[PDB]
């Protein structure tokens, strides 16, 4: 359950999340768009959920994709900012989960974002330690789906 | 058409928005809930759109309303951050608008948030000049609805 999954965010996980977000979150447009095109490249079957975005291979030049990618990064910003207070983290994760549940995005489907995250981290010289901290935050959202 | 309403955000308007946001956005939970509870108090009929939140009379103590309130404030953070690049502001506002159009929230209904914003600004002693600027930012969204 999500209260139990939020409890796996221990002190070192929280610190590694903030330390990597300080670099990733510096360029929300650039890293958000890179996140999404890596998801589409590595997991082409997820493009069906994003029909409204139009031609996803245009990347940055697709205004709808660029708008979605920037907004996605503010949801991550929000989660990072709630790490101090588990009660606020949980109520924000459950609120966020509503629209993903309506779209029938399962926990297994959501978990496909981990591969893209690991790759964007790796491009900024953040290794496995950080990829695993981010997998634990994505697991809090998965528990709400 | 959003680009035309965005043209109204002149250099002084953007400056007032950024300066008031420096204070308002520094307590996203507190000021987010104050906007929402002021909206419900002043325009009781808007509660019709928020049946999922349950008992909105609990204010801050209602986890679903607190979750919604914090997420609302990250949408405004995003808008403030895109003010200097009209192309990004417009693709973010148009993406944001999609779910509100599906909820059948008209431009007039959305415009009811202006009284709440004026009151939260005035509680932090930002007068009519700042309220005016915020009405012009809300107008960019209204142009997308
Ligand atoms: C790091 C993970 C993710 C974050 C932070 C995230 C964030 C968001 C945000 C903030 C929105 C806009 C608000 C809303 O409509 O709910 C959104 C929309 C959406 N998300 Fe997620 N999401 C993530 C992963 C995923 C994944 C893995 C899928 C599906 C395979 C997914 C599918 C969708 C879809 C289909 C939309 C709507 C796109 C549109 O038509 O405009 N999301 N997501
Ligand atoms: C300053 C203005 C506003 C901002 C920045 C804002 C922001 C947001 C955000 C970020 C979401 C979550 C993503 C989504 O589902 O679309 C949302 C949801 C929603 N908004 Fe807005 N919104 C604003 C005003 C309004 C107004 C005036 C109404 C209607 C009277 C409205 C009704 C809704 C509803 C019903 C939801 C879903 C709530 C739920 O989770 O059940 N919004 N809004």
């Amino acid at each position: 359950s999500v209260y139990d999954a939020a409890a796996q965010l221990t002190a070192d996980v929280k610190k590694d999340l903030r330390d990597s977000w300080k670099v990733i979150g510096s360029d929300k447009k650039g890293n958000g768009v890179a996140l999404m095109t890596t998801l589409f490249a590595d997991n082409q079957e997820t493009i069906g959920y994003f029909k409204r975005l139009g031609d996803v291979s245009q990347g940055m030049a697709n205004d709808k994709l660029r708008g979605h990618s920037i907004i996605l990064m503010y949801a991550l910003q929000n989660f990072i900012d709630q790490l101090d207070n588990p009660d606020d983290l949980v109520c924000v994760v459950e609120k966020f989960a509503v629209n993903h549940i309506t779209r029938k995005i399962s926990a297994a489907e959501f978990g496909k974002i981990n591969g893209p995250i690991k790759k964007v981290l790796a491009s900024k010289n953040f290794g496995d330690k950080y990829a695993n901290a981010w997998a634990k935050l994505v697991a809090v959202v998965q528990a709400a789906l």
